[PDB]
C-alpha cells in the first residue's frame, strides 16, 4: 500500500533537493544519495482537483510510463539489444500525504530564480496519492543548452546517439517515443571516448564528442511486447493537436496524419519525424561557441544539413542508423 514520503525522501535525502524541472504533469527534483545525484520525478494521481490547470492522473492511466521507463532502463543490461541512451530508473514508489514542506521550500526558490508555470503544490491533503519516480540523473536538458556547446561536431554525436538508442528500442520493443522535444534530451559529460550499443546482436560504437546522450520523458510513448501493447491512447485529445509557433506542434500532427489516429498500432516513422524536429533544432535554434570556420567544420555543417533534408524518406530509426550516410 502507499507509502509516506519519508519512505522516499528520508530526511537528509528531502534537505538536499533542489527543483530541477517542471511540466503541467507535476514536478522534477535533484538530490543526492551515496554520493550520487538522482532526479524525482512527482506526479499527483487519483483526486479531484485540477493540478496545473489539468485532471489528475488515475493510477491505471499513469502506468505505461512507468512500465516503460523499467523497460527502456533495462536495455542497458541487455545483450542481443543494448542501450544506455535512455535514462535509468532507480525506484518507483506511490507515496501518500501532503506536499512535504522542504520540497515547498525548493518549490519557491526555483520559483524566484526561473519562475514556474505550476501551481504552488500546496493545497493537496493527508490523503492525497503521488507517484515518485526516482531516475539517474541525465544532466542537462538541450533546450537548456542553446548556447552552450562547442560546434556542430558536437551535434553530430548528439544526433547518432538518439539515432541508435531509438533504433534499439524499436528493434527490441517496438517502441515510438512520440513526444521527443529538446527539453527531453539531457546532456552529460563523459570521460569515454567512444559509447557503446548493440543493435539485433551487433555491436558498434560512437564518437561521444564528450557528451552522453540521455532521452526522458515516456508520457506519450508506446511499446510492445508479445503482442501486448502499452500506450498513451491521444485519439480523442483536442489540444495536442492545436499547437502553434514552433515545429513541435507540427510533429504532433504528422504523427496523427502517419498513423490515421490509430496509436496502438506501430508507427516507427515518429522516430524519424522527432529526429527531424532535433535535427532542424541543431541547424535553426542551436547557436555553438565556435562556428564552422574551418573547411573540415563546414563539412560537418553540410552533412548535417544532407540529413535534414534526406533523413523524412527513411521508415524507422533502425533504416536511418543502418543506411544514412551521416552515420558511416
Ligand atoms: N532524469 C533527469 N535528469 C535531469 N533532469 C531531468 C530528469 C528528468 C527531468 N529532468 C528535467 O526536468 C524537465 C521536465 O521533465 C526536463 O526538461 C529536464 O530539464
Ligand atoms: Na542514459
Amino acid at each position: 500500500g502507499p507509502v509516506p514520503f519519508s519512505h522516499c525522501l528520508p530526511t537528509e535525502k528531502l534537505q538536499r533537493c533542489e527543483k530541477i524541472g517542471e511540466g503541467v504533469f507535476g514536478e522534477v527534483f535533484q538530490t543526492i544519495a551515496d554520493h550520487t545525484p538522482v532526479a524525482i520525478k512527482i506526479i499527483a494521481i487519483e483526486g479531484p482537483d485540477l493540478v496545473n490547470g489539468s485532471h489528475q492522473k488515475t493510477f491505471e492511466e499513469i502506468l505505461p510510463e512507468i512500465i516503460i521507463s523499467k523497460e527502456l532502463s533495462l536495455l542497458s543490461g541487455e545483450v542481443c539489444n543494448r542501450t544506455e541512451g535512455f535514462i535509468g530508473l532507480n525506484s518507483v514508489h506511490c507515496v501518500q500525504g501532503s506536499y512535504p514542506p522542504l520540497l515547498l521550500k525548493a518549490w519557491d526558490h526555483y520559483n524566484s530564480t526561473k519562475g514556474s508555470a505550476n501551481d504552488r503544490p500546496d493545497f493537496f491533503k493527508d490523503d492525497q496519492l503521488f507517484i515518485v519516480l526516482e531516475y539517474e540523473f541525465g544532466g542537462i536538458d538541450l533546450e537548456q543548452m542553446r548556447t552552450k556547446l562547442s560546434s556542430l561536431a558536437t551535434a553530430k554525436s548528439i544526433l547518432h546517439q538518439l539515432t541508435a538508442s531509438l533504433a534499439v528500442a524499436e528493434a527490441s520493443l517496438r517502441f515510438e517515443h512520440r513526444d521527443l522535444h529538446w527539453g527531453n534530451v539531457l546532456l552529460k559529460k563523459t570521460s569515454l571516448k567512444k559509447l557503446h550499443y548493440t543493435l539485433n546482436g551487433k555491436s558498434s560504437t560512437i564518437p561521444s564528442c564528450g557528451l552522453q546522450v540521455s532521452i526522458i520523458d515516456y508520457t506519450l510513448s508506446r511499446l510492445e511486447r508479445d503482442g501486448i501493447v502499452v500506450f498513451c491512447d491521444v485519439s480523442m485529445d483536442e489540444d495536442l493537436f492545436t499547437g502553434d509557433g514552433d515545429y513541435q506542434f507540427d510533429i504532433y500532427r504528422l504523427m496523427k496524419k502517419e498513423n490515421n489516429n490509430r496509436w496502438g498500432e506501430y508507427h516507427p516513422y515518429s522516430n524519424v519525424l522527432w529526429l527531424h524536429y532535433l535535427t532542424d533544432k541543431m541547424l535553426k535554434q542551436m547557436t555553438f561557441k565556435t562556428k564552422c570556420n574551418t573547411p573540415a567544420m563546414k563539412q560537418i555543417k553540410r552533412k548535417i544539413q544532407e540529413f535534414h533534408r534526406t533523413m523524412l524518406n527513411f521508415s524507422s530509426a533502425t533504416d536511418l542508423l543502418c543506411q544514412h550516410s551521416l552515420f558511416k
